């Protein structure tokens, strides 16, 4: 709305009325959130902040953003996949003023440089303070490129697994300038989002990519952590025959308990570096094959040589490189069928036959599926990851840590999560927003089971 | 050959439970495997255990493989309902000390402990507690503290028993380390929650031969046995709604697809019989317990409920239902052992034709063990792996043998280390012909783990 | 009163405690008895049943009683009677013959028993029969009786098969209603009881987790998709074979795994044919087929260690039990459980590993070893039946000159109005709520407000 | 130059042809019967009226009546079920076919007077393949000298052939007709196992609501209400049923369902104190699946929750009152096909108003409408019946027949179970599936041929 507003670069403008009936009714998907905008609308707890954000431009992406916003922030925003953004919600974002760099079908090159149009502001550091990140790769830019831009910021919230990952492996290295909290951990981020979220948004990817009926057919889960065991229902829920490979005997104890058989795509779970030690005959069954893992190279080249003919891959985790998308880049044809969906050619490199047989079927290049052939995660799952984002930048904005004497900062350089009080704060604006009613103790009873009235419910060891 | 150190139903059901025991054998590899791998080693050798826990095949497989890593037992079943007669009976014709048999009172409950803790009417030479909700714990603490300071540790099953061991810790009152084995993954995600899975409809089966499909069901909580009961009811097509204090596992129900609800007008428990949400109680057909709390399924909501809904509890103790003011008000009618019609019309006689009466399954015990046969073998695997694990950590400990200084930095409940929790696992996996995948050294390198586990930070939630 | 044999009359108590259970679990047959009592429609009906003799069964007898009938009653399974309800049927002073674990020679005494009174024919002018083996004896050794009889009311789906050979045949002599294909009843009993029932009959018997581990069920009919489910919703991975390619196709899209016990589905009587591989991974076999040797010895042999086996369907011969008797030793675990030693028939080591548990000694297992279907479920079949007899008994057959005979002898299924109003007590029982179409939606879709609702091609 | 066609865009050919290539892939069964019949052309002389959604499987289906010898003239039978790539690939093959996406009324009947007339007099049409009824019912009242030359009908799904019938109980109905809808490939296939995958499908593409935990109510338990309400239970919602057949009804509980009425003891009276308005006020989402008209009425509408979703999976979307909705309440179209109705009033809306409910398809079927219908796999049943359906009525020659050999001809039929069986087979082969061979013995002790049939046709499956 703002007059000449042009610090931004979305796909399309005019899709910004679309977009904002969209973030309209994703505000009554979301009461957490809304609830957070409602309470702390008057106190502006982070007038002052001036955030920079890396996640998924969504819809629901945009209720964050905006959320952040009615609470005193400046923000300046760009995409965590180069295929998540929905361009509706990013034109809305734009429309609204807010300075966003993201569209669906970005290159690597743009994907690069939408983080640094939010990093830099007319040509210079922007005077950022607080960071929100999903993966890693903002947090990374930043202490590699604009090191001194660290100095004045304040703490970074990271909502995934891998950009955990990243973030405890800086600082176990010393290379971790700021303090962090831990958003994927809240329970109702990781045990919601992470499973319910991914069994909501795989079937419905793999629905609109290929229309392929599921029922009947065998799929395999290539792990089974959270990611994996939404996506093996995503799949089993529609009739699919689902096998699960682990290498954590204790989610595959989960897996068999689940109704599930464990298998591996390599002879007796060894992977020798040679073609022969490929289960071949189970991989020349599989019409599915998802990857869940964080990890690297998980189907791999010769994987991929003995898949069925015409069977989907596709990858759930974050980064692509849990498919060897490379070796078929090299050696296989690629035949668009539309945007992020390719058959793959296995005949060879140059040409391929139209009405050839043999190829592969990949979803948005080998890049997180449910984000980049649907919408990723519902409005109301998305509701409780980021009621826990908005509470984690309210308390490390608050903390200052960029403030503080040097010593004071070794001793609160940490990656820490937030209390289990808010966890189930955030929980309970969930339940209701189903119209569930939870149960009050009685003194009585808090007393019998050690806990008070109000909460929390369970010792921090808990695992639900 | 003149062993008479037992108590049990019936001695003649011996062979029977031999035979049931040796098919369990075949069920249990990890409890199998380390049969196996310790057996030469003996590293019970010495130790003299204390047992109190459900006198079930599956607890016959436990003792007999502490007794051949060379531990000595003395053995009472930890509920009044839940023995097994044949296996009783099979374990004391092995020549070990039991003393159990389904259908004890109270009185021979708590003699039946007794005759464990003491031989030959004085103290036995005790060092080692095995413990399933912590009554043995209680008694020796209260009775028998000389007994304590020759006692290395307790490994204590059931999160009821954890409750109570960290309880004594608060106030400084426990007197020797203890294992809280219910909180591997290999037990607490495993026994807790798939255990109730099998074991609930089954009892419920079992007591009435009801259908449930197309019934209505109220599940009281949802930790894991909560969780697990409400799949063993939607599994069979009930519609199952769930209530719960905790809003966090509240919201696991919701998404897990279940309908939240309280028993109370807004979920406000005043006491008063106009807080029941009485149109919602009755409809409902069956009513299950599993809180580890007291007074769950109170008085107002009996007489709220369907008539001729079953109530049942798989909690540790019946104290989760009101069955005090059921014995006080209304007319009991034995159907068969351990199923009670309880009849609402009054407490002196009922007419046998009465419509108005609820059907309670164990007289409010644990519905799975007194109804049923509790856990299947494969499943208690995991459970009584990791109790012999941690049997052997702590008598290797020997705390009681440790200076006052030394006791006073070791005096805590802990868990064992993931590592064994993952080697529990993979025996269970591989006994289901599951196939684990291995890491490569890159692999391993690029998530941050040895190839051979553990795999995740002890803060992963599974 | 001393006519009946049951195995301990004592049990005639606790067995009238679950029959008064029972019938508040059963509203379609006890809302005959309501409706039906002041008419008396079986007054002077005399019928002789086989049919298991359950709780349920218990509470379909004294229905027939009610509406004034006398019966003569045994079950259809040597080990499928509830020897409570049993006591309670006879302690009630109606004859029956029937306990659990009979022999075989003790089966057919017991319906003899029910044949003679006194050494000599009972005046029986009604059948109610389950499986055909009573129909079969009425015919092949008293064929004077049929004389006298009205018809027969058929319950499942092997006995029709076998009425049906019967009507090609020339050799039925009395009209017949086959029960089984009322909705209420096949498409509530053969499939959503052995849902309840099988995982229940497994558990009791064997107490094995079923969760994660591998099943096949041979056959996808009714029993078969309900078989199916038992062990699905169990966690269970279940494969599922099929002769029939319709059938198969649903179990493919119901989300299972289709296969055959042979290389490319040919059963050639080979060793070599056998496809090894998928049954040395299998940990529980289900036969569900009403066929003949589904089960058969080169499978019974390649089976994975330590397997169960059991048969659902209506007869043993679905399993070679006999191979398994000629060759193999056997070893009761308790009853209607034994482990069956592949080692050698002569002896066996109590701790060899190479055996298959066996259920009910291949009888139907959940009346073997559990208790079969539940009251609700029973509920449907049973108010079928008891309708049945009394259209049967009302139009008199045996009474027709033997012109009006001829055009009388049929096999027929009962009229969809009835069987819409079973389905509809039953949907009460559940607290449900039927809605009512205006006239106009009534008359949009071709229907009356009363129904029925369906054409009578229609399958649900 | 071909230019007998009207489509969206015919740019989309390409795009359409990538998506015919992979769906024959999926179609086992139509595609073996495209090999198995191509060089004998079954239906060479065939002249092809065809109504039904023109999506990519029906492009398939399609090209398999053209391979055998068919020439066809094609309209789609619903104003928002075409694919418009599947249209565009159909037309720049040369296949005379009026379609797109997003017709009005008027262009929807223009089409089929496309397919009916050629160069702007009757075409030489002698069959006739529907969905619905609508070119049926068109040709009856307004082209009868055009139903003297053609041979039959084959129609696709239960309303239509309940017009089917409805002729024929008149005696109006003026051609045979094969009930295709009621092979168990077809009906026990498609009706049911096409809605449980593709309910919730559009859904999810028109709101992207998480359906976890919601509560919804499912208006018949039919074989589409028995897919739909699987649909929505596989994905965790809370499921309540209403029906009013008993049987049905007595099979959603089994099936683990409660039932429920609308209305306070069923009974439908027309006020809105009959409506149940504590029910209706926890409802989510309500889905028509009946066939049936206005079942999910004004009084209803106007005590649903606040933001419940409202669709229609049976054919036509008077299962629904929506014209109360367009006469009362003010429409906020979101994106296409999804319409927020303002219960507020008529003119205008707040743009921030709580109180609405969203609309799928303004109500027509909405899977097709807001997704794209059943899958290639499921398709493939119903369309391999099409098939074998048109060759058995084309080689009937019922329009060359005598007057009193027609009067004995003049039915409605299914297809034998013998070719149900065949379809099913190749359908099974598709997902790798073994089919076990009876032996001699078995056969006969069941008493059947080892080749089948091996049900009785009075079996329900
Ligand atoms: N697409 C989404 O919407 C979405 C949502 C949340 C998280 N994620 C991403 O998904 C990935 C997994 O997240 P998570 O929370 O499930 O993590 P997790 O640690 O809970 O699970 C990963 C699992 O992969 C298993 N694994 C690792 N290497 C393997 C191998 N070679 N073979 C088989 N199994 C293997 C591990 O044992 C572990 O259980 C991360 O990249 C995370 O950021 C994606
Ligand atoms: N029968 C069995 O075989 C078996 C097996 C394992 C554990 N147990 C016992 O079951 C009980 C529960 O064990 P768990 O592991 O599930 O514990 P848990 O802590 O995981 O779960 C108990 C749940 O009850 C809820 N709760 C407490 N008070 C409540 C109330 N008033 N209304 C509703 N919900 C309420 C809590 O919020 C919690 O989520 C314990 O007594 C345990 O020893 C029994
Ligand atoms: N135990 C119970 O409570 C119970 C209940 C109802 C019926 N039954 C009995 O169960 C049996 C099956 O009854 P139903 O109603 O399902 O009959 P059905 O005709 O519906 O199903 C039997 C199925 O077996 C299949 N089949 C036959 N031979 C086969 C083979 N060699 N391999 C694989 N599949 C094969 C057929 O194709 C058919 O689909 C009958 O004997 C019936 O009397 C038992
Ligand atoms: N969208 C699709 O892809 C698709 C697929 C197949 C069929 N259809 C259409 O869906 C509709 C249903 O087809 P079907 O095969 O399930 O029919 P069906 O006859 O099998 O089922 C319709 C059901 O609706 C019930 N019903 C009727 N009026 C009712 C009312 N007022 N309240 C509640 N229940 C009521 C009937 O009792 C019946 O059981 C038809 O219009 C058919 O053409 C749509
Ligand atoms: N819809 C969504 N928006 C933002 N981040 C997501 N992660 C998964 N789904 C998402
Ligand atoms: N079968 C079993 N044996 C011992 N303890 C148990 N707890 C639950 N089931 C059990
Ligand atoms: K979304
Ligand atoms: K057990
Ligand atoms: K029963
Ligand atoms: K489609």
């Amino acid at each position: 709305t703002p007059a000449g507003f042009t610090d931004y670069k979305v796909a399309d403008i005019t899709l910004a009325a679309w977009g904002r009936r969209e973030l309209i009714i994703a505000e009554s998907e979301m009461p957490a959130l809304m609830g957070l905008r409602r309470k702390y609308a008057g106190q502006q707890p982070l007038k002052g902040a001036k955030i920079l954000g890396c996640i998924h431009m969504t819809i629901q992406t945009g209720v964050l953003i905006e959320t952040l916003v009615a609470l005193g922030a400046e923000v300046r925003w760009s995409s965590c996949n180069i295929f998540s953004t929905q361009d509706q919600a990013a034109a809305a974002i734009a429309a609204a003023g807010i300075p966003v760099f993201a569209w669906k079908g970005e290159t690597e090159e743009e994907y690069e440089w939408c983080i640094e149009q939010t990093i830099l502001k007319d040509g210079q550091p922007w005077d950022a303070n607080m960071v929100l990140d999903d993966g890693g790769d903002l947090t990374e830019i930043l202490h590699k490129k604009y090191p001194q831009m660290l100095e004045r910021i304040h703490g970074i919230t990271e909502e995934t697994t891998t950009g955990v990952h990243r973030l405890l492996d800086m600082l176990k290295n010393g290379t971790l300038k700021v303090p962090a909290i831990n958003v994927n951990d809240s329970v109702t981020k990781s045990k919601n989002d992470n499973k319910y979220g991914c069994r909501h948004s795989l079937n419905d990817a793999i629905k609109r990519g290929t229309d392929h009926l599921l029922s009947g057919k065998q799929a395999l889960v290539i792990g089974y952590g959270d990611v994996g065991k939404g996506s093996s229902q995503s799949l089993r829920q529609e009739g699919m025959i689902v096998k699960v490979a682990e290498v954590d005997p204790i989610c595959a104890m989960q897996a068999c308990m689940d109704g599930f058989e464990v298998v591996s795509p390599y002879k007796n779970g060894i992977n020798d570096g040679t073609e022969a030690s490929i289960d071949a005959a189970l991989l020349g069954k599989i019409d599915l094959i998802v990857t869940t893992t964080g990890n690297v190279n998980v189907c791999d080249a010769n994987m991929l040589k003995a898949l069925k003919k015409r069977a989907v891959v596709c990858n759930i985790g974050h980064f692509d490189n849990e498919i060897d998308t490379a070796f078929m880049r090299k050696n296989w044809a690629w035949e668009e069928v539309k945007p992020q969906v390719h058959k793959i050619h296995r005949t060879g490199k140059d040409g391929f036959d139209a009405h050839n047989d043999d190829y592969l079927i990949l979803l948005a290049e080998g890049r997180l599926v449910n984000l980049g052939n649907a919408t990723g995660h519902p409005s109301r799952i998305m509701d409780g990851s980021f009621a826990n984002q908005v509470l984690a930048q309210i308390h490390l904005f608050e903390q200052k840590y960029a403030d503080l004497p040097a010593a004071e900062k070794a001793k609160r350089l940490s990656v820490e999560v937030l209390p289990k009080k808010l966890d189930e704060e955030v929980a309970l604006e969930m339940v209701k927003g189903f119209g569930g009613v939870v149960t009050q103790l009685t003194p009585k009873q808090a007393e019998y089971i050690g806990v008070s009235v109000e909460g929390p419910f369970k010792p921090d060891t808990y695992r639900y």
